[PDB]
């Protein structure tokens, strides 16, 4: 599964704050059987640790999920060389269940000099190294 | 690029995985300062921590000599998941701790292969996808 589907997103940052508005989902691809619940995860990588993670509500039954959720991830110097990684999840009753629809990611530096629109969800491997935006094509 | 060496043992014992973290060798940190690794074992495609385990921090060597022995339990739903073994270079801070290299195993196939040696220690990205054994070459 190379294209699991699309996501609509924005990211500005202000002031060494970064503010993430994760709009929707269209037409995602599970692979596990049953219900397509996603939610989607943010955070920075590589880092071992989850305390800076954050995610949105979870949309039961739906592929074309709508989220409309705002998040404000701070960063530092320090997370410069990271990239700021995007994941959708297919939800499990146990946490380790879950299954990864798809992922993107943004290098932080590159931030810090903004994104909009509709960009298309990778590979777990392919997606924590770039981010492919859909063409608008107008 | 090669990051480093590492020595272990990977066998399976009725859905339980024995790891022996053994030693490392010749550990490349890109970050300046003391190397000061510690080995952390996890399953990768998974939302959550709860399963994650390390070794302990050996301070300012690039040869850490660790002998430590890991009990990883696997179920039928991890089949299709990756071992992945990370070496991190400690800081105050965990968010500021660097990733020195990793590697994977295919869980499935943990459970056919015989891992025991030395491997190579991959990029942040390369690793999650494979591992490379260093070559005894008779």
């Amino acid at each position: 599964v190379q294209g699991a589907g699309q996501l609509r997103l924005s990211i500005d940052a202000q002031d060494r704050v970064l503010l993430l508005h994760i709009i929707e989902g269209k037409g995602l691809i599970s692979k596990q059987p049953g219900t397509c619940d996603p939610y989607v995860k943010i955070s920075l990588i590589p880092e071992d640790s989850r305390l800076r993670h954050q995610k949105t509500q979870t949309v039961p039954d739906c592929r074309d999920p709508a989220f409309h959720e705002h998040f404000f991830f701070p960063v530092q110097e320090e997370d410069d060389q990271k990239r700021l990684l995007v994941t959708v999840w297919n939800r499990a009753s146990q946490s380790r269940q879950s299954g990864l629809i798809g992922c993107m990611s943004f290098g932080v530096k590159s931030l810090l000099t903004e994104i909009s629109g509709w960009y298309y969800l990778l590979g777990e491997h392919l997606g924590r190294t770039k981010h492919l935006k859909v063409a608008r094509r107008r």
